[PDB]
């Protein structure tokens, strides 16, 4: 599956240009937290990941999945919607709905990795950074803006 | 991915006559979920899938705004299952939570992630 | 999808010899603390063959009646992986919770959703992590 990713700021583009953390094989592509943020106790926060994305599998545009990373387990953070379903047609900012199950506020930091994108096939993924997803303003393409 | 769905009462029939990767399922009767609880919510339907195949029950994205969570994370509905479809919902709140006929909390989805089609059926 | 499973002790081998989703056993009695996440070791390593493929660890439906929930929602096991399989279990109760040898809380499933088979095998490949090769 091939992901095309629009970074919504230069600071995000800088994090994905220097990705680190993804290799040959890998069924999941880790996404970054892009800004320090405090999640309230006993709350759901809708955390914006600073990117938009489409997946391609003669080419079709496909739905894909947003999984928690394994290592989220050691934190009190849980993915509210279990596994996120990103539809083929979605062009908005990718967002993680994180339940803070603790009674203390929880600090997430720029460069933390809590979730990863995954293909319905389970096959290795690759990605490239792109200026737009399609011609629409929401896809960040087309005349003007 | 094609579903043949059997509705269980006529008023559920009506709901599904009156409707991309997932097919939203309706809450079929008003119900109060106790605080800190897990409730098995019957969805008024049985269903098979043709592509005879297994399929998945995901929470809908919008469940996140509520304090309800699917207890078994993602439901796995085996090719062999003929029973009514049931969502196990935890209410993570200290308060009761009311769910209404027509609420959409849960969706069916195929292992391929390809857009889904259904027909109502009676057997 | 075909799974090749190494049991990490003879006791575990006995359980899998006498056995869509393939259910995995709890292999030792253990007490989960209240309000906790525990990495429960399942005493097996496993590979899925189609060549090697990624696969998924779901909770079983019946986990819903307990207070135990899978902390990472659905586990993703990469094609590589040769480590012991672990279930990350949240005990959402304020009492300790007893799991027992033979309980079934979790299951392996394919990304295809195809029915699966397994055989018990002595090594996954030649490496030590695969339980293979010289010295084993
Ligand atoms: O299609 C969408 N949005 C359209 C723009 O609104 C989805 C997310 C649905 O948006 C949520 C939301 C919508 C309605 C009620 C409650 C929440 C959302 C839900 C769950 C996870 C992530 C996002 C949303 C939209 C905008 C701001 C905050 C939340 C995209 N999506 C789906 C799963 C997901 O995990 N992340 C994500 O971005
Ligand atoms: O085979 C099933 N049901 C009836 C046959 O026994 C499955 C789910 C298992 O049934 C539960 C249950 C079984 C054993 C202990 C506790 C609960 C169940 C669990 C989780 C989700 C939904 C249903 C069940 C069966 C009958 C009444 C209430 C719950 C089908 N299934 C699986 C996932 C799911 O999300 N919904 C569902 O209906
Ligand atoms: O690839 C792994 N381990 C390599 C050794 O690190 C996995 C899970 C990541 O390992 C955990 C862990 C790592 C880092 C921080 C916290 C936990 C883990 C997390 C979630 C579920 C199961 C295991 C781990 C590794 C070693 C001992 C205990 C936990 C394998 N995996 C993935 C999903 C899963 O559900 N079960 C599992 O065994």
């Amino acid at each position: 599956m091939h992901l095309k990713i629009v970074c919504l700021s230069d600071e995000v583009r800088e994090m994905y240009k220097n990705h680190k953390t993804h290799h040959e094989g890998d069924s999941g592509l880790d996404l970054f937290i892009v800004k320090d943020e405090v999640l309230k106790p006993k709350s759901t926060t809708f955390v914006k990941l600073g990117i938009k994305a489409i997946a391609l599998q003669n080419i079709v545009n496909t739905s894909f999945l947003l999984f928690p990373r394994s290592s989220i387990s050691k934190t009190p953070l849980r993915l509210a919607n279990s596994i996120g379903l990103i539809d083929a047609g979605y062009r908005g900012e990718i967002i993680a709905a994180l339940d803070n199950t603790s009674d203390q506020e929880y600090h997430i930091k720029k460069n933390d990795k809590l979730v990863q994108l995954v293909s319905f096939t389970g096959e290795p993924l690759s990605f490239e950074l792109v200026e737009e997803l399609d011609e629409t303003s929401r896809g960040e393409g087309g005349f003007g803006s």
